[PDB]
């Protein structure tokens, strides 16, 4: 039942060869972590190389950078469709086998992995989602949901301060089938000198210390250790040496850059007893290691279980959130809160009209799970059961002052499945989890970020708060839609798109400010989820005002003064920029008039709407500077958000 | 030896203003006054008359929903901080805005709101006094030696900035600075072990201490002042909305509740008053004025070191008189002798001349180990403090950049830091803090486009160039090449009051700049590369993309169609620029093609009368060998030739 070295090698040279082949990647982590991996993936981890969307696997993340080599091994090893050729062409066009793991193409890998800090907080986001749907779908008679979450991570991962983010989190809410394992390879001494365990316990992890590495049989007790944890995630501390089985290379963090050498690599297979030259593996290794035959027993038996789950209450539910279909009922619930708003208009805050919408979702939707990061503006509903409160029907969570903690979590619940995750924070924080809301764009992952305060608007908390950048920052991200809406009507249906989206996140951006309505006719409602459409629309008018969000309102003043003089606008309202751009020409020319001239009003850097601008001509209008603490009341007149100076500056073209 | 009263006034200037108001918190205050009133009271060391004073502590209030603690302290020791600026908290141009701002209030040291980065803003003010009085003091003279102060709170400790600024300075050892904890009256999503993990990163930790008991207080303080080695956190225990009957453990008290809180703390005073007894105890003009005469001393005994002269210099913000001539005659020389090099490399060879002029530059780079912001005089904090010019910040970008800004506020120093252009991501709000207080720190950023190649989309930049041109105040630099990145980095020295980023290449690129007129005209932020007067088209490009311009403009060249080729190393210093000058670089009446390797939407603004394109990334990258990707995304010649053949 011993492991053999020889068969953890094939992993070292492996990455070895694939990455002198490249002249890029770097092979030491991978030298450092194959014995670790070895016993991981052979002895414990449950998963079918036949089938990597088996809802029952264990899953696997590799969040430390560098490396890539270290889990395309273990996946063309065990027998998943990665093959040798794959692996020769490490790091070239369209492969399997970017620098970089990639989800979506490549079988079995689970997250995209590059910036540090984030594939830890993936990984949190996918164990809560494991406890999430256990507690949703399992019964005292039968567990359809039962399985662990690991992750490796490094020294880099652990001084970003989004793992300081997520730990703390998984800490508090008890992930128990969470395991960490740390690469304990170390220069860090002059800038990273953390007593790491401590730091872990403080977080209320179970912590493993001063495993070896190298040694099989103390990384198997290790890992028994941690499956016994009925409370608390795992950390355990793996010693390890960068470069091990290299004489020259080993401990040395320079094979944490370049490629070995030739003469390098026949070194290290001389130190390893390694009798095979480069990208061969016998076929003895390809038997201990290839995963096809007992992969299928795994499925198969927890087939058993499913079958068990036929017909049951809630297998009608399973099978339409895993398959990520709306419920057949929503579109009748949705067009009556449409028509009930025409009916009794309201004026409130966009924050508000989310959290009315999210009253009509979330009451159709078990999959939506909500939170927020502060010390919850107005994401939750009527049912909200805070998971920090009770286990019970959970169903939104307060993630603490963590906004790139959340964001990183929700891409792992999102990626987990049957789970639909929205979260809230005042839209200048966007500038904390940015680079995780690119992450969920680049994954294709239809994550809803709920952003408040979205402007000047909100007033007293001043510049430190007030976004000016943020909105065309955030429409510059690929495939990310940014929703602005002005009124109830309109962030009803940003939110049906939003949560409508298979491949594409959205940011709702959500005012502090009470707003009146713009939206009057059925007519209008088809034409919001154009992403543009016409608010007033007047066969002689002679110039559009182009708004979005809390600006349409002023846009609307502005045409009745005009009206009053017996001078026709027309008014655009704008809620979806990338969505409008897709649209067909003809249609955004309706819109946006070619033939006569344009104002173009939105409190925000307003650079990126000259590309709009008709041939009639026209001007742009926005925010320049940064803002002021005052009443909102005095921060319009001081940026010029007033009927009055719209309207002069209108008075220039017409 | 304190009367309650002494503090109590604390806390009803600060009900009384956010009642005033209707708008603030001053359930923190309430909280929060004893222990303000024993540091400020029995420790701190200012001259309120001075609050520019070289060699006074330093003071953050990291925390939020309290800038009343922060006001009321000031005005009561005796700043140009009045009861009428009070009665104009949270209005507009007062001196007493919502989060306290940097520049105008006099004594506030930074500009806190998003929280985390005052706690990090103080790591770097510690840092500063650090290198500075390594660098003036001798055995026999101290010129700086002063305590730096920071208030935090529980949203601070769990943002991750906090793990990031704290863990470097314990490693760095930062003894003399001393942080306080509001622990006040939320287990469900804050359950840290708060004092073992402030353990785990070196620091001192003092817990249990009562914060309404003075006497404690004091203790706890000089306990903090006795560490040699670590920086201190003190925890203290306390009842926010103390004094209140009604609120006690964010809203404006109601006038009620004031009255209440008055009875109940024994305050006989209307609102905004403050007796005699109460300002004779706070006040601090007196024993202020004398510290910083005594002070101004020991700094003229310093008049005959070697080191005074550079001293002086650097605190003034002044450059050195022979940096011109160096820089000038760095740009002949290259064009005397051009070579291809990647503008990281130029950037390098850059901050040699800079910082062998400039002992106050300060670099840094956030690894564990291809930004090249070294240089060959380069001495490691991490390794050595004597000397010491440069830091490794580790896997810190958000904690670095708001170092950064803490070192900028410091004074003396002008820092600038290293990542990967991606990674602007993660210290995002940290420049654009940078941006806010106008400190003119330089965020060189490497790894610049899809011309990295082989790491993929994760690590190549889209949108991040024209995003961080969108932030108010910040000058983004893209040289083409060593000369325009000269000029860059130039520019970004001399800047008062602009931060700046520096975007370079990971790829070789060729020399654009041919002569002296052009070189004048780098520093306007936009230049004619090729000026013909029969021109039928401009190309306009920035960074790696001037040379495939070039490219294009000399096949055309060849059969007989001139073009004009525009070089946009600043469009933020291009923008200011006379409208003349910006409609001859962009000639209005002949077409221009835009081309960039970064998403194009805001070029359609500099689009002239005469028409034309964008060619630009509208997708995310790609893991492949740059070359390939050239082919891929259409940046060759060939590709941008049959866009150009479209006008010509």
């Amino acid at each position: 039942l011993s492991i053999p070295r020889e068969f953890s090698n094939a992993i070292r040279f492996l990455s070895i060869d694939a990455t002198l082949k490249a002249k890029s990647g770097h092979p030491g982590m991978p030298m450092g972590m194959a014995d670790i991996a070895t016993v991981l993936w052979t002895k414990f981890l449950k998963h079918n190389p036949n089938n990597p969307h088996w809802i029952n696997r264990d899953r696997f993340v590799l969040s430390n950078g560098h490396g890539s080599m270290l889990l395309y091994s273990l996946l063309h090893l065990t027998g998943y469709d990665l093959s040798i050729e794959d692996i020769k062409n490490f790091r070239q066009l369209h492969s399997k086998t970017p620098g970089h793991p990639e989800y979506g193409y490549t079988p079995g890998v689970e997250t995209t992995t590059g910036p540090l800090g984030q594939g830890v907080a993936n990984a949190v986001g996918m164990a809560l989602g494991e406890k999430l749907l256990s507690d949703r779908y399992n019964t005292p008679d039968l567990k359809v949901i039962d399985h662990h979450t690991y992750v490796f991570l490094g020294d880099g991962c652990l001084m970003e301060g989004v793992s300081h983010e997520a730990c703390s989190l998984a800490g508090t809410l008890g992930l128990n089938k969470l395991v960490a394992f740390w690469d304990d390879n170390n220069d860090t001494k002059g800038w990273f000198s953390d007593n790491t365990p401590e730091r872990f316990r403080a977080y209320g992890w179970h912590v493993i210390e001063n495993v070896d590495g190298h040694d099989f049989v103390a990384i198997e007790k290790a890992i028994n250790e941690a499956h016994s944890q009925q409370q608390k995630p795992t950390l355990i501390c793996c010693k390890t040496v960068i470069g091990f089985g290299s004489p020259e290379k080993a401990g040395t963090a320079s094979v944490h850059g370049s490629p070995l050498s030739d003469q390098e690599r026949a070194s290290a297979a001389k130190e390893l007893n390694w009798d095979y030259q480069a990208f061969e593996i016998p076929q003895d290794v390809y038997k201990y290691w290839d995963a096809r035959e007992k992969g299928q027993a795994l499925e198969a038996n927890w087939q058993g279980q499913r079958n068990l789950f036929k017909d049951s209450p809630k297998f009608d539910e399973f099978e339409r959130v895993l398959s990520k279909e709306l419920p057949v009922g929503l579109e009748s619930a949705i067009n009556d809160y449409i028509a009930s708003q025409l009916s009794n208009p309201v004026k409130v805050a966009t924050r508000k009209a989310s959290q009315m919408v999210l009253e009509v979702l979330c009451k159709n939707m078990p999959e939506m799970f909500g939170g927020s990061a502060d010390l919850s503006n107005n994401t939750n509903w009527s049912g909200s059961v805070w998971l920090n409160n009770t286990q019970e029907g959970a169903n939104y969570l307060s993630y603490g002052v963590r906004e790139f903690g959340m964001a990183a979590i929700m891409n792992g619940l999102s990626l987990y499945g049957g789970i639909k995750p929205y979260g809230g924070t005042f839209l200048v924080f966007s500038d904390y989890s940015r680079n995780a809301i690119r992450m969920s764009a680049l994954m294709k992952q239809p994550v809803v970020h709920v952003m408040s305060h979205d402007s000047i608007g909100l007033g007293e908390d001043g510049p430190t708060h007030q976004p000016i950048e943020h909105v065309p920052s955030l429409r510059l991200i690929p495939n990310l839609s940014v929703w602005r809406p002005a009124d109830t009507i309109e962030t009803m249906i940003a939110w049906k798109e939003a949560v409508k989206s298979k491949d594409t996140p959205s940011v709702m951006v959500l005012t502090r400010q009470n707003l009146m309505p713009v939206v009057q006719t059925q007519h209008q409602v088809a034409n919001i989820a154009r992403g543009g459409y016409l608010v007033k629309d007047n066969p002689d008018a002679k110039l559009t005002i182009v708004a979005t969000g809390s600006e349409v309102e002023l846009a609307v003043k502005v045409a009745n003064e005009f009206e009053k003089k017996g001078i026709k606008l027309n008014v655009a309202s704008i809620p979806c920029v990338e969505v409008f751009a897709t649209q067909a020409h003809e249609y955004k020319k309706t819109v946006i008039k070619d033939d006569i001239p344009a104002v173009f009003v939105e409190m925000a850097q307003p650079d990126m709407w000259y590309k709009y601008m008709p041939k009639a001509g026209g001007e742009v209008k926005g925010i320049y500077s940064f803002g002021e603490s005052a009443p909102a009341e005095d921060l319009f007149k001081r940026f010029g958000f007033t009927v009055e100076n719209i309207s002069n500056i209108v008075a220039k073209y017409v």
